[PDB]
């Protein structure tokens, strides 16, 4: 059961989010924000800048001075403060899920059962590590007492992505405020909205002044000066092509002649599918074993006809827009691109409507390892099939590119093969896009999330006689 | 490429070991160990009782006192002398495989590849684990610095069985060392000569004296004064459910096995799974813990695969474990001898089908035949009762769903054979057992819990000027 | 901050809960609970016993089998339940300290502040622990995958006392549901209200039936059925939690009056009612005349009196029993030697309330020294070396204390001292994250007692690093 | 009981260590390695440059093939294998710090007892985290089965500095080969020599070709090649994934209730230590005013009795600096801290005419703006501060973070002040001690330094109905 939504949803937020104030750019400029349904523009949004980000890292470095109030407040609360939070955004669950698609793009529904439902269980998740990550008392040699303590880093740098505007944003901020750091945080000028009114949130729920700052703004500018501030001691980026980058592309999803026929074929079509296609783990490299390859691409070219693109406020729509203008004409020349390079175009290739930037779902078969698709990921819904015979040469072509890969088998030990030897942070079998706010996400979430944001200090004092 | 073996090792030790000294029995009594393999006594050994327990306790508080050697050692080193004690026994690898098979009866092969194998790679291992096993800083709320620390337990009781003699001391000595515990330890009457030499190299290792005690002789005496003594801290036992009665009635920890259900779906790989099945029940003359004593095979292969099972237990040499060829030696003593051939009796009894062995296979010795019987119900004795001998049992069954239920029905350990993936792991995730083995069996390895077993844990809680993350 | 008590709590929970539901005996007897502020019956509660604990067994093994909803609900969702749960209490924050302080006789003060505060940090706390109890992938030697996987014991029998009886319904419930295991609880006769309040917040909360449930009675009958069950997986009173005669140590060089304080607390706390309490205060010589001084004027102005009134420091004992038990104990101290310095007797005429007392010059030989009698009654030793201190200290080990301001000192003494927990300059102080034990309780380290390991063991291809 | 030491070492390896093989340069070009206590030349080294460092790293990402017998080592063997290392280390442990004497200029003594020492403990620590390092079964929501599995990065740069050449070597190899990784190591021009022969029981010990290669020669050259190659996928630089592991002003506290006689031989040891060539030397000594003419009167006493001479007698307290550079270098800093007003309270010259030997040097009253309190010399010159309060020491101290020590008999003051302290490392009335057990940075050492040797993998697999 999902709520109706309001399909014109109001917009409260539009600001610089900096000590639980709303402020305007310090040049005063601002800058629009459109909805992909449509081409029209929602609202304007303040326009950060150096200066702008300059306040926020002061904020921040305020907010964690010795003796502040985050700085002295139970590690158990700050597990209170998410779990508030998390309650918070429960409450504007509707109001929110309905924002991020007007914003991006996706289907209502998604936004409302996934995007969402994600966002509260990452931050709950979250919360409850808050007081659980423990140093250690360590055996050293002598008449020694040591032991470390995990202390928070510091002011942390955020920049989101477009494709997750809110489920970013919670990942962002779970591990960062759970081990007591500030941030900084810069949104996506595509999808500014979500995340500013969270900010709201996090107010409303009673984070001190400067734990959590939002600079909406252009990553040319905005961006640029988080990274390269002087004060700020970690910068985590995340998006296209201490600190820590997480890019994502070419993702191979590889179909065993022993996989479940019907299962792997709406897999492989959600793995691509999915979020417009606009996933840093897209399956965008479908290798089919060759003895079921005519009847899966037989298979998946009826499906992806079946797709319905529309409205993404109709129940019925599976497919939203792209999320902007030249992500939709990037998409475009992609397509063309396969073309032009011998891909046999199977369905699909063009533009889904007049109004917005709706693209239909494309089929490339017989794709090569060669081609451009193959190699460059455009995040839109354009699917590549790739022919293979043997599991040692899927192998090595899946690796020739490393944030995910798939494989689906019914084979216990092609299996364990394939999970052991695929180069790639996540790999999933039988399955795709399996995420848990527990389990770990990175390329060639869960506790290992909490080591980036945690700093350690060691302290070793001379103790008059040691015993086990 | 094994060396070949004094098929007539000379003992040095027979004696009780305390404080890195060897005494006879308070009551100045001995008690002979027998070959198994001749039924020939070979030597006598101090069998100690409750007042030589006394001894051993005292001697292991006195180690265990605060400032003494053993409790102020560097963790690292209590690691370095586990590695000097793996080196000694690579050493004299030759000739303990010798004598554990002497008073053991298990093939010399297996005995020096197998048994002093892991014996190194157990002992190497916990080595490694004596200066890594860390207390914890708590963020507790107030200003408070709250940390714990992990203590050894203090003087641990351990009983050993004799069926694999020296592997299961490692198995004990490993942990409880590695974490600074001592020990007070009661080794099989059986099997106590191998543990005893080993004892020797604890000494000439550099252990402290009273860190490690071995007290030879009889399990309602000896092992029972160690399971009531009250100055033990902790008592783990390992054995048959008789022995252990009477201990849990004597930190308590019994560890038992019986009837390991071992099943074989139709798309298994048959030649593995037979040979494997074979290995899983008769390994060791059948006197493992964990032996595969249910044999569940899909009806589709069952005819062929008890084919080839009665095939493989036919051809299984059993002789002199000495002999190369040997895959199979006697069983450890005359009661248990006794023990297997009246079970089998009740098999046949029963109206289970008798396929092959069945009998005595040699007039010297405690020899039985590999023997097979088919068509196994849940009900019969055969099926229930787990009496570690070269016995095997073969199950017919049909669904997935059933054998869960009949091989639950009985939990240390179980196997499956499948090539299927989502078999494996409805399998894998339903057998109620402590270890389930995937296409393998018998697949142990050194490799955290047990540490937890022997270690108490302390809190400290410290009043601080104001706390900041 | 401390809203007003309503003096005379209603009670809407007095019998057996199983599966979610209230059910009578099946004898249909019934016990009285007492207030031990009047001596007077509070209300009839229902006498579980042998086929009642019966029942509840058999409805916590239904709610426990596999494919079962407390068995598929994914563990952050158990982590849900807990918050929801903690929830609830605190909405009836108010109400519960009020009827712990009628059944129990403890200060409101301390039951608001106190007791549910702490209630409610332990839930939340083991909220956060539902889905972060991981197994581990092991590197065994060979071609193996190796994992394992930590499993629910299944039935866990858990039997309360009455000194905190909201407090360690919460130290069971919290690592046993993170966990998953399904509870048959048994609570004190003396105390068994708050609990059976806090069933009806479990159901209200969503927890499936059968996952939680509650006999109230009389130990050598519902304890004992409990702890003989054939179908009970664990119980936990195996592992026995027992305490007594903690030594508090001080220093001739720790801060005066805060020790001082704190050794008050230290004994005091609960009417001296706690397994943990200071019963033997350990003052170096140097500076024993003062400290005992300091002590006696304390003890007498403490207040006790109805736990109701914000100025009461100290209600009654929790029964007629334990009131008796503490004044034999009293007389056994003056016959045995040990010099009475203040209180000795009854503080009331009606209702269990004895004076803090305090005994000086105690001799490890007398038997107030030996015996933990849970009573307002200090016993002040005296000691000249920390060498001496340490073997007369663990001469006896859930607990123990020194206050000093050497470093030393401090860390000497937390390494040589036989106990459980040490706190150093400090007193009762807990954590939901901090493990306390003689098994342990609460942090990481109560849920290893919650949970079975399972290792898995699989043949694969060619292995790699 | 230090066994005689061979005065004049005979050099047995002198080349590029490439496969288990000793290779000269490309170029054929050498360099003389110098002896500091005398000045002059003991041998020539082949001198690598990027075409040397191409090579090691083809070598070493052969070696790390999957399917490689490094690869498919059982993970209890690469154990085995660090032990037997060790063995043959404690074996050749006259010869080794003899060596590093005669081309480091640390007096043998030291060497034999304590550099070698941790280098044995150091190796023998690793050699048990081997296959003890594990991943995580993870409950996460829905029927699936996640876990992780802790691979090694692959090809390690590994630079090393010439202040502690063999435990530096040790520090870097033992956590890189324990996980399984592969190394290029760039030694020291300083000091090439014991790290080359350590290679030879390297490949003695058994380690298969190509997992450890060792190229001596410069750093703008051959270190710089190995940090900007492209297929060296973690680089770590003490002196793809980078870390720089730094080192300077540690300040140590004197409280006034501190043991006088064991702080001032502490204080005394924390900056003299290696002729004060150690990242965590305690150059800055606070000294709470109470005690100040006292601790002075006596650390000035101790500095003039210190026996500065040949490293080879067992007499010696302090050998040469390392080089002619650092010598000149220290030479202008003191010639820095008598200008800016700091008072010399003894030393401040030469020592000898032949060698690089400078006089222990103290200078007095020392304030927070000057030279001497604000740049790290590595040298024999302490710099003694007068603080009054704890409250103000705080901020002093922090005011510039690898390491720092206090001296106290209070257990307030010593919490106080270990929680205060912004530094990876804080010593409470000891100093300089290090366990390989115990983390070290500003991480090494520990459980901690797995970590960054090691990626994460997640496999997520779909499975049947999931029961707790
Ligand atoms: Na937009
Ligand atoms: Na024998
Ligand atoms: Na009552
Ligand atoms: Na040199």
């Amino acid at each position: 059961a999902v709520p109706a939504p309001n399909q014109q949803p109001e917009v409260f937020c539009n600001q610089i989010f900096i000590n639980n104030e709303w402020h305007d750019a310090v040049s005063r400029k601002t800058f629009p924000t459109v909805n992909p349904s449509t081409g029209e523009v929602i609202c304007q949004v303040a326009e950060g800048d150096k200066e702008d980000v300059d306040k926020a890292v002061k904020a921040a470095r305020a907010a964690f001075q010795l003796g502040s109030p985050w700085r002295r407040m139970d590690a158990s609360h700050r597990g209170r403060l998410l779990n508030r939070l998390a309650d918070l955004i429960e409450r504007d669950r509707t109001y929110l899920a309905a924002l991020e698609t007007l914003d991006n793009g996706k289907p209502y529904v998604i936004s409302y059962l996934v995007d969402l439902d994600m966002v509260l269980k990452c931050l709950r998740y979250y919360a409850g590590w808050a007081d659980k990550y423990h140093g250690k008392t360590i055996p050293i040699d002598g008449d020694f007492f040591s032991y470390t303590r995990h202390e928070p880093v510091g002011v942390c740098g955020q920049i989101i992505p477009w494709n997750f505007p809110l489920l970013m944003q919670a990942w962002k901020l779970g591990p960062a405020l759970a081990t007591g750091n500030v941030v900084v945080m810069k949104v996506a000028e595509q999808t500014p909205l979500t995340a500013l009114y969270v900010a709201n949130l996090i107010k409303e729920a009673g984070f001190p002044p400067g734990v959590v700052n939002i600079v909406p703004g252009f990553g040319p500018t905005a961006g640029a000066a988080i990274a390269s501030h002087e004060d700020v001691d970690k910068v985590a980026f995340t998006g296209s092509t201490r600190v820590t980058l997480e890019l994502g592309g070419k993702s191979p999803n590889i179909i065993m002649s022993d996989a479940d026929m019907d299962w792997a074929v709406e897999q492989a079509h959600f793995a691509l599918f999915f979020n417009q296609g606009q996933c840093c783990c897209a399956g965008s490299r479908t290798f089919v074993q060759e003895d079921i390859y005519d009847e899966f691409v037989e298979r998946s070219v009826a499906r992806a006809k079946s797709r319905v693109v529309g409205n993404p406020f109709d129940s019925k729509t599976e497919q939203g827009p792209q999320v902007d203008e030249t992500q939709f004409k990037k998409i475009l020349g992609y397509i063309n691109t396969g073309k032009q390079e011998g891909a046999k175009l199977l369905c699909g290739g063009g533009i889904a409507a007049d109004r917005g930037y709706f693209i239909q779902p494309t089929v490339f078969g017989d794709v090569q390892d060669g081609m451009t698709i193959a190699k460059e990921e455009i995040f839109g819904p354009v699917m590549q099939i790739l022919k293979f015979k043997t599991i040692e040469e899927v192998v090595g072509r899946a690796n020739n590119s490393g944030l995910a890969a798939a494989v689906f088998t019914k084979d216990l030990d092609k299996a364990n093969y394939l999970s052991q030897a695929l180069q790639a942070g996540t790999v999933w079998v039988n399955c795709y896009d399996v995420f848990g706010a527990q389990s770990p996400f990175g390329g060639y979430l869960g506790e290992y999330g909490l080591q980036a944001y945690t700093k350690v200090k060691t302290v070793t004092v001379k103790v008059p006689q040691k015993n086990s």
